């Protein structure tokens, strides 16, 4: 018994205050359309075996001569588009729509859900599942709405300030899926790591709607630190020299610590702190620690021994 199929996304959400555009195909194998109701939340009566409820369109009154003015509009034909649209929808909206349809001694009753909030509801941010430094990744914000009537844009913050790359947003409104998708490139930096990014719904006018905050996880080499005592570095042989490393940025935490003397690594210095008890003049050079992790190593800054 497979006399009606129809194509349609299985649930259309929108706010109120906004618009609503439900795509929607069928074909009746038997003959045209002879009248389409539009009712919400229909009840079925096991009584009358009929069904009652709120009629929100009628073919035979209200669509008898297209008004254009209506609120809730069919734009379909008889025989292939039940494309709906209700502009603007509102909160006592939110339900389950019913197409009950008729032709020639058959009908037929199609459930459309139409979920409809008070408030706009938050987009969403899907993350790549490794964001590393100097790696373009392209983050993509979602949106499961999108209506002719009512024109929306995504605006991408970092830290809350707008990102200066640009974004690609794109729009599907088809009898699939209903969606409003914006995706953004950029090389991110080790300073990145645990900033802020935020995708933030927007109408025409640029007017806040709802937004979907994310906190980004971005590996990067050990950024490092070195002191050095004394600072002016002046020595004379035999007097003791204490240079100390300290990591201030990993991720993920350090595994090992070596030190460099003019590119040579020091044997046996495992720590992060390098002891030259009696100096000699054959030293006296540019130092600096390297500290590695799951990332790669990362080198400090050099500092001029000079004795
Ligand atoms: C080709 C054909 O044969 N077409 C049938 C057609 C169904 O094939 C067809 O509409 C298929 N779609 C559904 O069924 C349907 C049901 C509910 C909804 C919906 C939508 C929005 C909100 C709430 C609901 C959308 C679709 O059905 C009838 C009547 C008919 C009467 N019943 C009673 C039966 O007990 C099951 N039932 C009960 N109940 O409590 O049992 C409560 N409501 C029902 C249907 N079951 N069919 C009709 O005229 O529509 C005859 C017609 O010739
Ligand atoms: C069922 O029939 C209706 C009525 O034609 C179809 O609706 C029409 O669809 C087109 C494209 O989908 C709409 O064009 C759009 O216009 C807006 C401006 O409002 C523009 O910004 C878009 O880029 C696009 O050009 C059109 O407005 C819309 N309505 C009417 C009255 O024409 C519907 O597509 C049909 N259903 C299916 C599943 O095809």
């Amino acid at each position: 018994s497979s006399k009606w199929v129809f194509e349609h996304p299985e649930t259309l959400y929108a706010w109120e205050g906004a618009c609503v555009w439900i795509p929607c195909t069928y074909r009746a194998l038997d003959g045209d359309l002879e009248s389409f109701i539009l009712f919400h939340n229909p009840e079925y009566n096991k009584a009358t075996s009929k069904f009652d409820g709120t009629r929100l369109y009628e073919s035979t009154k209200d669509g008898k001569v297209p008004s254009e003015q209506k609120r809730v509009q069919f734009l379909g034909d008889k025989n292939k588009n039940c494309t709906l649209s209700i502009h603007p929808v509102h909160l006592a909206d939110s339900g389950q729509l019913g197409l009950r349809m008729e032709s020639k001694t058959e009908k037929w009753m199609e459930r459309i859900h139409l979920a409809v909030s008070e408030r706009p509801f938050p987009p969403h941010i899907q993350l790549p599942p490794e964001i590393q430094e100097s790696q373009e990744v392209t983050l993509t914000c979602l949106l499961a709405f999108s209506c002719y009537g009512y024109p929306i844009q995504l605006q991408w913050l970092l830290e809350g300030v707008p990102m200066r790359q640009a974004a690609v947003t794109s729009t599907s409104l088809t009898i699939k899926s209903v969606f409003t998708r914006s995706e953004l490139k950029f090389s991110p930096q080790w300073s990145h790591h645990g900033k802020i990014v935020t995708c933030q719904l927007q109408d025409a006018d640029g007017k806040f709607l709802s937004a979907d905050t994310v906190q980004l996880n971005v590996k990067h080499t050990p950024k490092l630190e070195i002191k050095v005592t004394p600072s002016d570095a002046i020595v004379r042989e035999g007097d003791s020299v204490t240079m100390t490393c300290e990591v201030s940025s990993s991720n993920p935490e350090y595994t090992t610590v070596s030190w460099l003397k003019d590119g040579t690594s020091l044997k046996k210095q495992n720590t992060f702190t390098l002891n030259l008890r009696e100096v000699t003049k054959d030293q006296s050079g540019k130092y600096c620690c390297q500290v590695s992790n799951d990332v790669g190593p990362g080198r400090s800054e050099e500092v001029f021994l000079q004795v």
